[PDB]
């Protein structure tokens, strides 16, 4: 049952929870459950041109958008950008299975991400 708050402002806990809420997958989540994922969440940065997450990779995040922007691909197609307020990764650890898609920064990037154990952890 791993888990570990981590300190962040208001804004940042406001744009997490617009995240999940803004996501299929994750917005019928029970509110403790969502002030859970707010906790565990931890800040990290990617500088431009990066690569965040590759198609074919085992999942080991999940990612909540801060600042910055996102290209996200597959085949060699941009699927979409994605901005702050977006969450990505998630299917993967849902569902136990590769990224479909690769997720590349435009500009320098900050993010908000929870280990895989932490939303395992609070999903189950």
């Amino acid at each position: 049952q791993a888990f570990r708050k981590f300190t962040k402002s208001e804004r940042s806990k406001d744009l997490i929870k617009e995240a999940i809420l803004d996501n299929d997958f994750m917005k019928n989540l029970e509110l403790s459950q969502i002030q859970e994922i707010v906790d565990c969440m931890y800040p990290v940065e990617y500088g431009k041109d990066s690569c965040i997450i590759k198609e074919g990779d085992v999942g080991s995040l999940v990612y909540v958008m801060e600042d910055g922007k996102v290209e996200v691909t597959k085949e060699g197609v941009k699927l979409c950008t994605m901005g702050p307020g977006k969450v990505f990764g998630e299917l993967a650890i849902l569902y136990n299975c590769t990224q479909t898609a690769t997720v590349k920064t435009l500009v320098n990037v900050k993010l908000w991400a929870i280990d895989r154990q932490c939303f395992q952890t609070i999903m189950m």
